[PDB]
């Protein structure tokens, strides 16, 4: 009986400690298995695997309970997903464009790019160590880990298509949000003020317009009253905002915004490209650049820099 000492782990962080039988498969020893990203689940180890260290899933309690706090999931299939996508992630490219990590086109990913850059220029912390850690190695230039989670979060595989604002509102939910907060003030002609108070996610996303300053101004609302009252941003406190509606024509200047992602072509299937704003404006398109004077187009989702705002 021959063996080899190896790693078995669900977070890369907890290691534990393994003897294999080199006369059986790691699928009969561990359940299904992953070398990098690769499947192994059907292969007899080798002797170069000696002290590598492989991810397994989460079959017993202390297995489990490491998954959760790793990855904040309570789907057990997610691991499996995730490994199942960075199989793919891994071999995309991260070519800097920009000053920024960006994705070259492949398996229909341009709105992953889209959201991959959007992030890098937000000020937000992850509540899952998964994301957190991932995210930073994304920022660095090695984002294979960060696509695939973005992925198994979002309960999308890679080569679909997809949505900034579907795809961001699962990550958001995984982000650290208890301190945004959005005030909106509503009052009726007939039942007088109120104060709606929204938090987390809800306090950072809007959809129905491009225009944060559409928000001070005013949006229509219903009431139980009947009538059509009127809410509008008295306070805002978060390191930034979302503004999402569907495809319109929009002007981006620069100083106005932080950035944003433009969409070309039919609603099954289009194209995102993502306009930040530096020195000029930048549009990124997987690995190409086009710096710009004036942009206007088609736009789905404008990101606004934030702190503290108020009307007091
Ligand atoms: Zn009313």
């Amino acid at each position: 009986v021959k063996t080899i000492k190896v790693f078995t782990t669900v977070d890369n962080t907890n290691l534990h400690t393994q003897l294999v039988d080199m006369s059986m498969t790691y699928g009969q020893q561990f359940g299904p298995t992953y070398l990098d990203g690769a499947d192994v689940t059907k292969i007899k180890p080798h002797v170069n695997h000696e002290g590598k260290t492989f991810f397994v899933l989460p079959s017993d309690d202390t297995l489990r309970s490491e998954a959760f706090e790793y990855y904040h999931t309570l789907d057990e299939s997610f691991l499996g997903r995730y490994m199942s996508a960075l199989n793919h992630t891994k071999k995309w490219k991260f070519p800097q464009v920009g000053g920024l990590t960006s994705i070259k086109w492949a398996d229909n990913n341009c709105y992953l790019s889209s959201v991959l850059l959007a992030l890098q220029q937000l000020e937000v912390k992850f509540n899952a160590p998964a994301l957190q850690e991932a995210y930073y190695r994304a920022r660095a230039g090695d984002a294979a880990n960060f696509c695939a989670l973005i992925l198994a979060y979002s309960n999308k595989t890679v080569g679909e298509l997809g949505d900034v604002r579907e795809t961001m509102t699962h990550l958001l939910q995984h982000a650290n949000l208890e301190s945004a907060k959005r005030v909106l003030n509503v009052v009726c002609k007939h039942c007088g003020q109120k104060t709606t108070t929204l938090t987390g996610v809800e306090a950072v996303m809007y959809m129905g317009t491009l225009s944060y300053d559409n928000l001070k101004t005013g949006v229509s609302i219903p009431c139980v009253c009947g009538r059509d009252a009127t809410q509008y941003l008295v306070q805002q406190e978060s390191s930034f905002v979302m503004m999402s509606a569907p495809p319109a024509e929009y002007k981006l200047q620069q100083g106005t915004f932080l950035c944003a992602n433009e969409y070309t072509g039919n609603y099954q299937c289009g194209h995102y490209t993502h306009i930040t704003a530096k020195e000029t404006l930048y549009r990124i398109d997987g690995a190409h650049l086009t710096k710009m004077s004036e942009y206007k187009g088609p736009v789905t989702d404008v990101f606004y820099k934030e702190t503290s705002y108020t009307t007091t």
